[PDB]
C-alpha cells in the first residue's frame, strides 16, 4: 500500500557524471566507455549565445582546450566531434563504471528520473514527465546543464534526456542523447516561449487506476461515455485528447480492476465539472498526471483492495 | 527555478543491499563491513527463544549473485545482526542517526536485496511513515547525505491497517509506540508540520510565488492558538531561529510569515495553487529548501 512520486536508483547513472569545462564554461557530461557527451554550449561564451556558430566555434577548438573530470581524476581528451546539440569528447580512459545503455528518445507524456548535477557531482534525484508542449518542469539552476533523465527497466539504463536550458517561464528544455531537442526549441539565447500546456489525459486515467487499487472509489460514478463525448469534453478543460491506442494501453488495469476504459473517463468527466468536494485522491487535491500506465503497474499491486 | 520533492542519490546506499532469507521469509539486509544488519522478524513471538534454535547456516545472505557466509549472530532491539566473513568493499562512511518527527529523509526501497526505487519521505508527528511499500520491501533503508557520509535512519518493518509504515532506527528502536508482531495496532491521529509548512511557503517566495502575502504580522502565543485549531504541530521558538536565514532572504519575517498562513488556514486557496499544489506541504524542512535553493552536491 501506499502511492509515491518515485524515481529509479541513481547509483548506475552517478558512476557516469563528469565535469567538463572550456574556457569560463563549467557544466556536467555523461562518461560512457571512452566518450564524455555534453551539451555543445560549453564552447559558447554568454555573448555567443544570442547568434553562436558552432561549427565555427569547435573548429577553433583543440583536444586540450576542454578540461574533464571525473572525481579528483583528470581525463585526457584525445578527440572530438559535434552530433546535433551534444558535444562528444574521446577520452584515453574507459570508463569502468559503464553499466549496460541504451539511448531512448521518448514522447510527450512519457515518465523518466533525473539526477541533478553541478560541478560533476550529483545532489539529487527525482521523477518527471515529458510535457505535451515538450518542456519538464525540472528544478534546476546554473551549472545544471548535462545532467540527465533515465529509467532503468530491469539491469540496462535508457538515457533519454541530456538538460540544456531554462525558458523565462522556469521550465526546462533539452535534447535525447544524440542531441535533437525535445520541442521546437534551439541552444540559443533567443526570444523562446513554450506553448500551452496540457494535462496528459492516460496517466490521469491510469492515477485513478491506481487509487482503486489503493481501496479508493469515492468518484467512480454509473455512467459511462463514448470516445468522441469524452474528448469534446476533456479538451475544454486543456486535457490532452484520448487515443485509441491509450485507451489500449489502459486495458491491463481495467482488466484488473473491473472498470472500463470509458467508464474511467465518465469518472474523469465527472470530476472535471465537480471538482473534489474537500476529498483527495492518493493524498493529492489535484488531478496528477506524472505516472504513466506502466508506472502504476510497476507501483502497485497485482490484487486490488 | 523549479520545486521537486527531492531523494539523495541512492547510489552509496544501492552497494550495501543483500537478500535474506532465513526459512520462509526473505527480506532485505543492510550489508556495512563484515555485519549485515535487517528486521528480526525474519526468523518468525518470543524472538530470544526462536533465536537460540537458529544455526548460522539457517541464514542464506545474497549479496548479488554472490552467497555470503554467516559465521554469527546476534540481536539489538528489533534487529538481527548478522556476522558475516567476507567485508563489503562498497562500504561507504556511514553514522546510525536516530531522527525526530518531522524529519525528512530517503528510502530506496527494495525486494528481493534488489533496489527497485528512490523517493523522499518525513518522519510523521505520529512516528510513522507514508511510504510506497509492497510485501519483500522489510529491511528496506531511509537515509540521509552529509558531504559523503551516509546517516542511516529507518529500516522498513511493517505496514499498518490504514497502509502507513513503521519501522525502526538501526539500533532496532521503533519509532512510535509499535511492536514487531502481527498485533491489532494503529497509528494515532496525525498532525501536520508546521515549520516545514513555513518553509515551503518560503520556497514559493523564492520561485515567484507571493499571491498569499499580506501586510500583517502576528505573535507566537496568537499562531499557535490557530495551530491547535486546525491540527498543526505547535510552532516552537527553536522553529522560529531555523527559519531566520530563509525570512532573511526573502525579507518576510517568521511571524509575518505566520499570519499568511493563519489565513489560507481560515480561508483556503480560493482555486490558486503554491508550487502546483492546493494543498499545503508539509514535507520539506527548512534545510531541504535551502539546499534545493542553492545545488549542494554528494
Ligand atoms: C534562465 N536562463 C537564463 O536566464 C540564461 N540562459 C543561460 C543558459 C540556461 O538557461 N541555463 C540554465 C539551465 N537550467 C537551469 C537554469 C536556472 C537558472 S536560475 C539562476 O535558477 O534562473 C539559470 C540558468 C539555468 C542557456 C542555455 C541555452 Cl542552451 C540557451 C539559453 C540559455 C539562457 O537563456
Ligand atoms: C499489512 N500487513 C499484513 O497484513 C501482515 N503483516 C506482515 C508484515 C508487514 O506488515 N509487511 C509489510 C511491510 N510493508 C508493506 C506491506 C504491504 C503489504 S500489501 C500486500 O501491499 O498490502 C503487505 C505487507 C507489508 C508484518 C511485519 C511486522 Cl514486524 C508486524 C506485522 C506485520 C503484519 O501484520
Ligand atoms: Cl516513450
Amino acid at each position: 500500500s501506499g502511492f509515491r512520486k518515485m524515481a529509479f536508483p541513481s547509483g548506475k547513472v552517478e558512476g557516469c557524471m563528469v565535469q567538463v569545462t572550456c574556457g569560463t564554461t563549467t557544466l556536467n557530461g555523461l562518461w560512457l566507455d571512452d566518450v564524455v557527451y555534453c551539451p555543445r554550449h560549453v564552447i559558447c561564451t554568454s555573448e555567443d549565445m544570442l547568434n553562436p556558430n558552432y561549427e565555427d566555434l569547435l573548429i577553433r577548438k583543440s583536444n586540450h582546450n576542454f578540461l574533464v573530470q571525473a572525481g579528483n581524476v583528470q581525463l585526457r581528451v584525445i578527440g572530438h566531434s559535434m552530433q546535433n546539440c551534444v558535444l562528444k569528447l574521446k577520452v584515453d580512459t574507459a570508463n569502468p563504471k559503464t553499466p549496460k545503455y541504451k539511448f531512448v528518445r521518448i514522447q510527450p507524456g512519457q515518465t523518466f528520473s533525473v539526477l541533478a548535477c553541478y560541478n560533476g557531482s550529483p545532489s539529487g534525484v527525482y521523477q518527471c514527465a515529458m510535457r505535451p508542449n515538450f518542456t519538464i518542469k525540472g528544478s534546476f539552476l546554473n551549472g545544471s546543464c548535462g545532467s540527465v533523465g533515465f529509467n532503468i527497466d530491469y539491469d540496462c539504463v535508457s538515457f533519454c534526456y541530456m538538460h540544456h536550458m531554462e525558458l523565462p517561464t522556469g521550465v526546462h528544455a533539452g535534447t535525447d542523447l544524440e542531441g535533437n531537442f525535445y520541442g521546437p526549441f534551439v541552444d540559443r539565447q533567443t526570444a523562446q516561449a513554450a506553448g500551452t500546456d496540457t494535462t496528459i489525459t492516460v496517466n490521469v486515467l491510469a492515477w485513478l487506476y491506481a487509487a482503486v487499487i489503493n481501496g479508493d472509489r469515492w468518484f467512480l460514478n454509473r455512467f459511462t461515455t463514448t470516445l468522441n463525448d469524452f474528448n469534446l469534453v476533456a479538451m475544454k478543460y486543456n486535457y490532452e485528447p484520448l487515443t485509441q491506442d491509450h485507451v489500449d494501453i489502459l486495458g491491463p488495469l481495467s482488466a484488473q480492476t473491473g472498470i472500463a476504459v470509458l467508464d474511467m473517463c465518465a469518472s474523469l468527466k465527472e470530476l472535471l465539472q465537480n471538482g473534489m468536494n474537500g476529498r483527495t485522491i492518493l493524498g493529492s487535491a489535484l488531478l496528477e498526471d506524472e505516472f504513466t500506465p506502466f508506472d502504476v503497474v510497476r507501483q502497485c499491486s497485482g490484487v486490488t483492495f
